[PDB]
C-alpha cells in the first residue's frame, strides 16, 4: 500500500540568504511531520527528518518508512 | 532573499502500489503551487513541475526560480 510504500522527500534552499529567513520551512515542517503522516498513518518515531546546511544550501531530508 | 533564492523540492514514492492511490500527492501539490508560492511570491509561470514514474518509483521534482 501507499503507506508501506517508502516516501522521500528533499528540500533544499540554495544560495540562502543568511540575512533574511526561510519563512517557508516552518510550514513545511508540519506538512511533513504532522499532514503526510495521517495519510500514510506512520509515526515520528518511523519518520527520519534531517535538516542540514552545507555550502550554501539548506537541505532537508525526509524519509517516511513502515 | 528567501524569494530569490532557488527552492528545489523532490518527492518519492518507491515501490509504489499500483493497486492503491496516493492520497497525499493532491496535498503535496497545493503545498508546493500555492502555499510556497505565497511565501517566495514566485508565479506558477516561474515554478517548473515535473511528475514523472520511472521503475517503480514516482518522483514528482519542484523548482521555484525568481
Amino acid at each position: 500500500t501507499v503507506a508501506r510504500d517508502r516516501l522521500q522527500i528533499i528540500i533544499a534552499q540554495e544560495r540562502a540568504q543568511e540575512g533574511q529567513t526561510p519563512d517557508y520551512l516552518p510550514t513545511l515542517r508540519k506538512e511533513l511531520m504532522e499532514v503526510l503522516s495521517k495519510y500514510v498513518n506512520v509515526s515520528l518515531d518511523n519518520i527520519r527528518i534531517s535538516q542540514e546546511k552545507q555550502d550554501g544550501m539548506d537541505v532537508l531530508e525526509l524519509n517516511i518508512t513502515l
